[PDB]
C-alpha cells in the first residue's frame, strides 16, 4: 500500500523512534511524551507533507526491532539515530542524511584514555550487544576486551561502577549522557562516520520522495536549523549544511 | 562567468573542472603521463559523461584552496572538485552539489609522539597547517592554545613535520592518508575531530548546471559508478563513502 496515499487518508504518519536516547528520542516522564531531535524532525516533516494539521504517531523501536517493524508496516518510517549503511540498503531505502554523527568514547573525567588508540589489551570497553558500535570497536581496538550490555542505560551503569574503562556509541548519543553526568566526558573525537538517515520500506518511492522534499523545504526555510539549534546549541559539527 | 554553462556546452561539448594538482588520491599531477589523477578527477570524468554523454570532454585546471573560489567566480572553470568542504560561509560564495565524500579533520605525527589526539595540543605544541586554510581555523577552535605554523602547501607542511618544525600536521584524514602511505615513519592519531563533507562547487547563477551535476551523481549512485570509483581509490577505507 502506498504510504503517501494512506497517510493522507488517516492524516497521520507513524514514526519509529527511540525511547531511551536523550537528545534524539527519549520518553519524558514529566510530559508523558517522547522528545528529542529525531522526534522534532519527524513532526516537521509530517507538517510539510500533510500540512499544519497533520498528525504524528510515535512507536518505540530499538536498533534490533526497527527494520522488522518497518518491513511489517507497523511504522511508516524509522527516525531513530540510524546510520545509513550499504548493508541496511539490502533491506530498506534511506532519505537524505539529516545528522552527521561518529562513533566515540565516554570516560570518567581524569581517565588516561584520550583516544581509540589508547584502547589496548589493558582496557575494557562497554558497548550495546548486537550493535554496530560493538562490531566497530572490535575492528578499531582489536585487543581491547569488549563487555556487551543490553542497552545504553545498563552500559552507563557499568561504566559508573568501574566494570569498564570506557563506553562507546555515537558521539551525539554519548553527549546526551555527558551533559547529564558532568563527571564524564567524551574523549578523542570520532573514529567512524555515522550519517543518520530516515529509513523507508522498499517499494515506497513516492513516500521517500515526499520525505526528501520535506527535508529540502526545511533546510530552505530554516526549520531544520531551528530544530538543530534547539537540541545541539553548543555543538555544530553534526549539522548538515 | 554569467554565460550559462549548460548552454555553452551545446557548442563546446566540454566541462572545465578545477582540481587539485598536489593532493594524492584526489587530484595529483602525474609527471610521466602529464595527466592529473585521483578520486576527484575520476568523479569529474564520470559526471561529464552523464551530463554530456559518451563523447563529452573534460578539461582540468589547477586550483588551490586559495585560488579555487576566485577562479570559479571569474568563470575560468565551471566547477570546483577539489577536496572542498561544504560550509554555510562558503554557501554565501558558491552553490554546492550533494556531498560526494565524507572526510574529517585529523592529525599526523611521527610514530611514538606523545600527541595522541587533538586533546593533546596546547601552548607547548606547534601544529602545521596550510596558510589561510580552514584546517588552521578548525585547530584554533578545537585546540585554542596550540601554536599554528601555516605553510604554503601540503608538501611544505609535511617537510616541516619531518624536520621537527612542528609537532603535528593537520588537514583532512583522507589527505593525510595520501601522505602517510608515502611515509611510514608517520601515522594518523586520534581519529577525526571535525566533519568535512566534500561538495562540488558551482558559481551562483548556474542552477541548470548544478541540477545536471546533482542528477549525474544520482545516476552514478544508482548504477554503481560511484561505488566503483570509490573502490578504486579507497579500497581499505570505508568511512569516506557516501552510501
Ligand atoms: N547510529 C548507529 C548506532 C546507534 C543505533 O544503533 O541507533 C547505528 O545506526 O548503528
Ligand atoms: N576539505 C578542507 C581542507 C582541504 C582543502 O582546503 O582543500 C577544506 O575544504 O577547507
Ligand atoms: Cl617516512
Ligand atoms: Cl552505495
Ligand atoms: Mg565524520
Ligand atoms: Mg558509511
Ligand atoms: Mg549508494
Amino acid at each position: 500500500e502506498d504510504i503517501l496515499e494512506r497517510s493522507k487518508s488517516t492524516n497521520e504518519i507513524i514514526w519509529g523512534v527511540k525511547y531511551d536516547t536523550r537528545l534524539f528520542g527519549m520518553m519524558d516522564i514529566e510530559s508523558r511524551t517522547v522528545q528529542g531531535f529525531d522526534v522534532d524532525i519527524a513532526k516537521a516533516i509530517t507538517k510539510k507533507i500533510l500540512g499544519d494539521n497533520g498528525k504524528t504517531e510515535f512507536v518505540e523501536v530499538t536498533s534490533k526491532t526497527r527494520i522488522p517493524l518497518l518491513k511489517n508496516g507497523n511504522i511508516d518510517a524509522i527516525i531513530a539515530t540510524m546510520t545509513i549503511t550499504d548493508e541496511r540498503k539490502k533491506q530498506v531505502d534511506f532519505s537524505d542524511v539529516y545528522f552527521d554523527a561518529g562513533q566515540a568514547l565516554l570516560v570518567k573525567k581524569g581517565s588516561q584514555i584520550k583516544s581509540v588508540d589508547d584502547l589496548n589489551a589493558s582496557t575494557t570497553v562497554l558497548a550495546v550487544k548486537g550493535s554496530t558500535s560493538a562490531a566497530n570497536i572490535r575492528q578499531h581496538a582489536p585487543d581491547a576486551k569488549i563487555l556487551e550490555l543490553e542497552n545504553y542505560a545498563e552500559a552507563f551503569t557499568a561504566l559508573q561502577s568501574g566494570q569498564g574503562d570506557a563506553m562507546t556509541t555515537d558521539n551525539a548519543i554519548l553527549l546526551g549522557i555527558a551533559d547529564e553526568n558532568p563527571e564524564y566526558e567524551l574523549v578523542g573525537g570520532t573514529f567512524t562516520n555515522e550519517p543518520y538517515g530516515i529509513a523507508i520500506n522498499k517499494g515506497q518511492e513516492n513516500f521517500l520522495k515526499a520525505v526528501n522534499q520535506a527535508l529540502e523545504e526545511m533546510h530552505a526555510d530554516g526549520t531544520y536549523d531551528k530544530i538543530y539549534q534547539k537540541w545541539f546549541p553548543n555543538e555544530t559539527e553534526g549539522k548538515v549544511e
